[PDB]
């Protein structure tokens, strides 16, 4: 369980910090 | 400890797929 | 390794308010 946890909290990692620059270019307009 | 963690994870998974959706939406003009 | 989750699920929490946030005055138009 505490490795299915590490698993999804890698993958949330990542598409958070894709969230993040896509949110960003948004706001910017980049 | 395990079972918060476990909860707050399956949250964040699903406020992440809505903002997955709202954004490409965003992006893609929809 | 579960202080470690622990740490980096409190993270991404913040990180994902943050962009429920900037989201909703994006879609909003605030």
């Amino acid at each position: 369980e505490v490795e299915a946890l590490e698993a999804k909290v890698e993958a949330l990692e990542y598409k958070v910090q894709k969230l993040e620059k896509k949110v960003e270019a948004l706001e910017h307009g980049w």
